[PDB]
């Protein structure tokens, strides 16, 4: 099949629009979201048709930036407010079944400050849910791990965990992988306790949370391995995606394997989301000097669930 | 330098004595501990001198098994009680500065039951300390990780952790590696919380336990990296040994890297200890059919801190 991927062009005065058009020109999934006048500046410079666009380079005009403000590259309140307008519109499109994945192109933290930014939670807000219901899916070195809990003290995460998060984390990951072309993803649930509690010997958290969720998912047809001690489970190459119960459980193995050749998307909000930004290339903006590679990386991540090494 | 390694021959009616003599014959470290008459049966069969032995094949006679009971291979109360006598004597020798490491050769769980076994804690008892003060050092794939806490619920381990365990785990690992020929081992302390608590943001466990221990060890001259988020730390090849704060933190990365090509010793009791046993080869005992490989594996583990892949 083909996913449709929205690229929100990022800071209009930055490098985003340039790499967004560059990525789209090269190009099994692409619909740009941004001020059409901003995108056109860059397209003419290196190109094909551009159609304002239901379905059928394609772009959706999201009107934000005063023309007066378009100068590559400084930024202003308006260009910071625009970056988020584009993301907002791309997420609205996802809500309307139009778009499968949203990629946020590089932005400027100083411009967003100027306007009156942090995506996973901005995404959560827009989508009508708390931050805790969006889950980080970390990919690299042939591993894909969604995290039921993330940035907090491990004594706090253990307390947050319940059947709801583990079930929502697993279903979101299956659906993501299905969109990615993995028809029947094998899910691996990591044990909360070592050895997934060893028949109650190490406590009853797995008996309470991951065992009942495992049974429920299997009854809805999914193939689910576990819960099993994470140290055994991750040795199994037959698993397509793993549910880690806390930050370190999934961050250690991906980073050990892949190091820097890894990347993240957020799932659970009813869209595959990722961000590209290592800042807006302001001092090279306009010049067409931007390389699209990091962005083609994110497209690859959301459509394939792999990271090249 | 050279370590001296005690091989406690295991069940006299089993394969232990055979592989113990076989290992010793091949053979930069070896002193057998067992009934001399049991060891001699096997030596004559494939050999060199054997000297009963302070310092200078070498063996220490540990008198346990009635001769009447020596038959390879069935077992009896007496041969189960002998296996543990040999280990006991080897640990006494370690206590007397005579021996650096003790390896327990294969035993028989049914014979030990018959007599009136579980080593890490048997070791702890003999050495005059509780089980919780001996730490598992897990090695493979170029990683060496000592665990401050091990087989219990992760909510229970978090509660057990204190500066004392982390300090004792780190010092024991340094001393082990020094015995192994690593003069100046670089120690890596894993963060209890993700990102080692991110400046208190994720809680204060690292501020309380691993930060003060890190400062203390550095003041006693050791080079200590961390505490740092375990997912970053383990990416550092400059570290010679890591202190994991709970079971999964150290079991995930060693097993991910090395799988089955990994092995464990216990440290912290004032001896490097490991066991070889996958049961006594009773139906092949006598025949000289035993391969010494698993035992040469354990010798390699305790003298070098590596596992061949
Ligand atoms: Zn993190
Ligand atoms: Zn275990």
């Amino acid at each position: 099949r083909a996913m449709t991927v929205a690229l929100a062009i990022g800071d209009p005065n930055g490098i985003g629009p340039e790499i967004a058009v560059k990525a789209a020109a090269q190009m099994q999934p692409i619909v740009l979201f941004g001020d059409a006048f901003v995108i056109r500046r860059y397209a003419r410079q290196c190109c094909l048709m551009l159609r304002l666009v239901p379905s059928a380079i394609d772009m959706v005009d999201v009107a934000s930036l005063p023309a007066e403000a378009f100068v590559p590259g400084e930024v202003a309140a308006a260009a910071g407010t625009a970056t988020l307008a584009y993301v907002s519109a791309a997420l609205r499109a996802a809500r309307a079944g139009q778009v499968d994945a949203v990629i946020a192109c590089p932005h400027s933290e100083t411009a967003i400050n100027a306007s009156g930014a942090g995506y996973p939670g901005f995404v959560a807000h827009e989508m009508g849910m708390p931050a805790e219901d969006v889950y980080l899916l970390l990919i690299g070195g042939g591993l894909r791990i969604v995290h039921a809990t993330l940035h907090e003290g491990i004594a706090s995460a253990l307390a947050r965990l319940d059947q709801r998060h583990v079930e929502r984390a697993a279903r979101a990951a299956v659906q993501a992988l299905q969109l990615m072309g993995i028809a029947h993803p094998v899910v691996g649930l990591m044990g909360i306790n070592p050895h997934a509690g060893e028949g109650g010997l190490f406590g009853r958290d797995d008996i309470d949370i991951t065992e009942p969720v495992a049974r429920k998912l299997r009854d809805d047809g999914m193939t689910v391995i576990g819960p099993q001690g994470a140290d055994l489970l991750l040795t199994n190459p037959d698993i397509d995606v793993f549910v880690a119960m806390y930050h370190d459980q999934g961050h250690i193995p991906v980073k050990l394997r892949a190091g820097r050749h890894s990347a993240a998307l957020s799932i659970g909000a009813g869209v595959l989301f990722s961000s590209v930004g290592h800042g807006s290339g302001f001092d090279i903006a306009g010049t067409l000097l931007a390389d699209p590679a990091p962005l083609l990386g994110a497209i690859r991540l959301v459509t394939t669930g792999t990271v090249l090494a």
